[PDB]
């Protein structure tokens, strides 16, 4: 009875965290890609309830990412951000020119497409802006996921809507090993080639 | 050895799906909220590699959602979309006016904040637009997650960038029971109030 | 040989609990419905030997419930009562008028039916009493299982045959979610609508 | 999607068996005692959702038992009844005289106690009726649980509110062995005494 | 290495117990029947290596039992004996007369059968001794397994080859409950009859 | 109803196998040693109710073994016998001279000890017979458990009280490996010496 | 009985495979490095009894490798060879000059060290031969494990002691991924750079 | 995040143990046979990353074994060696004469076969040397795996390329029991003979 009450209150508190001002278990927000192969929680070593996980095409900083990140940090008590791009990302496999050309071929008029139906204030007035909107790596002048992870970290770090006390870190998810690496730590070459090793003490 | 070869071809395929033209394992894109309590794959009954999962604050249709959905459907071969909002969502616990007022208090100037750093073409020129940008349920005139799931489905259905042959369906994730429901199909009211039954035959 | 002896005594104790003045393991009696979907022990978090479980149509306080409750508390040492009604209960799906009219249709004469064969002193002398005997929610002016759990608790609390030092509590078993809730503390509405929350401190 | 719908409908049906006129999985109603030691489903070899389980002090046919049995058989489609009394039942350890005398000692006035608060039509007008109301084995002239199981079966069989096509069977739950026996099948004497055996063919 | 020394010394002691003078884990010897239904270890609550288990037709004290018991107690360090007869024992289902008559019918000549081929000194010179040799309960004037368990205990207690410091105890295995009892301490009669219980403190 | 009925008989039959002339499930009788390390049923691959298991000091054919074997085969329908001696058996670690000398040292007078109290007809009238009665391997001129298994098989095979249609087999239980072997079929002698191998084809 | 005979056929065959001319389960021989990180069976997808696994410093073809390979193929019926070198192998981390210099520093005289004590015919008569004996990648003019896998395959393919009908294949074990790759097919470059992909058909 | 950086730094260390000069986890090198039945790590009670495992035909000390042992001990920090031969080893099933005669039959010219293609300095100049090269037990005058384990230990112990502070131990893997034993410490012969046993205390 006392047990049931105790456990019911626990449920009430879980069901209404966002009413009560209860944060996620680890005060963590993650930006990553929507890709199926990015099994994000296992790679971070976290449990289902530990983090808020934002996912878009590319794990790239968009207005929506910044929107979501500003809310979680300022209102839902998140004190840590982790940006995780990944290998073989689709955003590194195509160009916005290709995509735009693909759409005009069907009959789409870039200038007069409602990009955010729920926010008509968002408009572009240029086909070059339409191309940049898709945020493909090449169009953004980004050569690797490593560079993109660093790019996103710097953006979020410098953005006014995100508190300065929030810790922000970037990684790259390797789909070929279901696991992270530090951006630009690439030991794949180093292991298949001579390097003078040291005698064990 | 022969089985080792074709296994390596298979890992090669998995590693390079997005290069090679392989979709996710059933051709599925999911829009849902970033919330920690939304354990999305278990509720859909899917495996890690089965779907592209888009997640933002509220599981609401933003430009980024439409961007991501347009790419998966037209280029990555997704033929099904599932929109899943959830109960006790933060977007249904606050107002954009409150959030805007919070930011001005710190010293932020809504008009001159770069909302999308990587896309400077996105501007608002109005504090009312800044409020609407956050996309809180109240400000969008949406009363329930049920209504928001239906709203998102309709938007995606009617959007030109999303092919007409794509199946789109909406659900609500109940955090208090880790289980989906159809919008407006709440069993919890009907079971706790007289309703006439039928005699068994 | 010693540990075998002791074990045989406690085997003997177990088989003769009701001679030796041994109570149930938690000194608990539960009133609930006979319904198949009410998996009562798992919902209370109790083990098979922990409680005396009374079950009738509706988990409603009848003379038999009070009989059984009086015996367990006064003679079998029960110090706690838990009343548990449930959702989609049959007693909330029909009316006694319907049931009575069903029986007369077959040829039953309400006035002349022996309701308690082993206790002929129980008679009604009125078709209105026959209707009330079935104890359907509607006929008793009870709108919900929540209200019926509270009702039963109050009855047992006020009844002279039940000691005043017995703890009595009420809950509702949700068949939809195989889980208990406190009467009138339904979370499902609250989570699905706007309610203002607090910022995380 | 069609999977989720299918499973939600399965849940809809479970949650509203009683609105939808759906029976228990096995069309079974069980009368048994409230005693903790009677682990009824295990002994019948049935699963949680298979039966409606009525439980009172003694597994004795009361008005409430007949009320509940009439409803399940006529309205909820139950086609089988099993009566199961048990060994070392409390109703076989005391007398109603003892119980009545116990209550007068505290200050209770049998004549003026509301036995069924929700049904004031139930009255006794005699201390002998009050004694018989408790339904102790000895006061009913019943010597064993075996006899009581048979007695209950006969009552239910002959009662007009219970359809004649319903199968009714009686057993005795042995708490010493957590298992059932046919009433009056006592092999315990037969196994510890000489008995001419037969050679195996 | 450390581990492998340990592993090897474990095997060596276990495999050479009777050379190295190592006792059974519980310094226990059990006399019981060969019957399949007597699951002796489970009923004593012992592990495979805990005891020396002697088993013959009936769990009766024979020369071989006394031989085996004398060896385990004096040489293998057994300090406890447990005699356990059982219910529905074959030795309580037939007579030696019947068995002897059965053998003569085939053509056996009792007087000239080698009863112990490895010990020719064992002879009988009487048909009445041949009958007694089979050791059926009836022919020994024993009415119950309870009585036989007590009988065997007394014999072993008073036998000179068995040290006086050895603890000897008797039980009866109930095949119909897979469960021991003290001899002549039955409850099954007591649990299906009225008996005044006592109110719980 | 039907299920519980057929189960109660399965149980009634189980409790009264020896009255009804139902045998053990394999129609098997096993002669083995009482030693703790001989985990007999696992080594034979049998279940608890499958066999009658006779156990004495050494798994040696004694009068009691023959008594028990004659009863199980002729009356309890056993059609197979398995003799299983074992390694490091105590009967192969001492001599009857040693044992006899140990007993006289305490004060025992071999000639006047009742070897079978329940069968006074069994007498020896010689200290050499007393030695032989213990049935140590050495005194019987048996060098190995292998030889003893074969010896027991031969005795039982040629004994008139045991039907000739009964199948009799011998094995040795290796305590060092919890596993059986056929007599004098030791794999360990062959795997550590040279043995002309055969080219694989 | 006839169960135990199959059990013993299995044991006898398993333990005398090399006598009886029974091959390994997969007719496979593997050459790989002794390195701890090379979890060879898992990477080949084979079971413990499937292959003969030769391991030395580097997974390099030595006389011993050829000795072992010639025996398994010609006599033990192996029909497939798999050579698997690995990344970060020690043989690609040092030079034989370094090693030789290390040994002379301690006081070793290369010319007069017994390199094969059991085969005195193996001698070198040159410090350059001593260096080459260690078989370091650099000294052999081999740049990668990929190249070494191919080299080993070619050697074994062209060697007269190895039958021509034996299938020989080479792979590289990636310690950093605990999985295999085909010589010179490294995808990790390709997954972190732009590469034009295909629209899912 | 800090946890994640810590785990990345381990993965880097693991991937480059040989460059960075980290040993195997128990500074262990094992010499054993390539035979499938020798499940070496389970028998040693070690984990995959715990040792460097050298395997050839027979677990015999060859030049390659010494090469590999010298490198692991002097450069990779191995401080313990374990030599483990095994039962039913192929090297104890054939003779080098047989093998040589087999090869000449096909048309091989022993004198002119490149035994180590990558080390031309290795030559034999004699058919007797060719026979000895195969290193069959019989040709080396070794009678058992026990003797061979001891032999290899002594060779490695006395070899100048192996440091004197390295611990070297020998065992024999019994394929018949998947278990290691010390050289010549065979319990099997000791458990089937008579052996003076000690009385227990
Ligand atoms: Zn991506
Ligand atoms: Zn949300
Ligand atoms: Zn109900
Ligand atoms: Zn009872
Ligand atoms: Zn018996
Ligand atoms: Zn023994
Ligand atoms: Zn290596
Ligand atoms: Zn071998």
């Amino acid at each position: 009875s006392e047990y049931i009450d105790s456990e019911l209150k626990r449920l009430e508190d879980y069901a209404l965290r966002r009413v009560k001002g209860i944060p996620n278990n680890r005060r963590l927000w993650v930006l990553t890609c929507m890709d199926e192969r990015v099994h994000i929680e296992q790679s971070l070593g976290i449990q289902p309830d530990d983090a808020h996980i934002y996912r878009n095409a590319g794990g790239i900083v968009t207005d929506d990412a910044i929107r979501s990140a500003s809310l979680t940090t300022n209102f839902f008590g998140t004190k840590e951000i982790i940006v995780v791009t990944h290998t073989d990302c689709g955003m590194l496999r195509f160009t916005g020119e290709e995509v735009a050309k693909y759409f005009i071929s069907k009959g789409i008029k870039p200038t007069e497409v409602q990009l955010d139906p729920l926010l008509p204030a968002f408009r572009i007035s240029s086909e070059e802006d339409f191309i940049k909107w898709f945020k493909f790596y090449e169009d953004l002048g980004v050569k690797s996921p490593d560079e993109m992870a660093l790019k996103g970290v710097e953006i979020l770090r410098n953005h006014p809507l995100i508190p300065k006390d929030v810790r922000i870190t970037g990684y790259v998810y390797e789909v070929e090993t279901h696991r992270l690496r530090k951006p630009n730590q690439i030991i794949y070459n180093e292991t298949s080639k001579f390097e003078h090793g040291t005698i064990v003490k």
